[PDB]
């Protein structure tokens, strides 16, 4: 249930809905998330998935698919 954890974390953190979250939905462009919700969201991503995300690819996360594609391959 990677899809439920990823979508639930974003929807729960910002008060949005998992079904309203799209794969091609930009975080800053649509939700207007700043680095506070993006750094904290990836902060929670590290605690829940147990992986590390450097700023090298951190600056590449722009859409929901960036979060899922990168963490799905980073899980193992």
């Amino acid at each position: 249930d990677i899809e439920q954890r990823v979508k639930q974390a974003v929807a729960e953190q910002l008060g949005l809905k998992a079904e309203e979250i799209k794969n091609e939905a930009s975080f800053m462009d649509d939700l207007g998330a700043d680095s506070l919700d993006l750094v904290e969201l990836v902060m929670s991503f590290e605690n829940d998935f147990d992986i590390t995300i450097p700023d090298e690819d951190s600056n590449e996360i722009t859409t929901v698919q960036s979060a899922i594609d990168y963490v799905t391959k980073k899980l193992g």
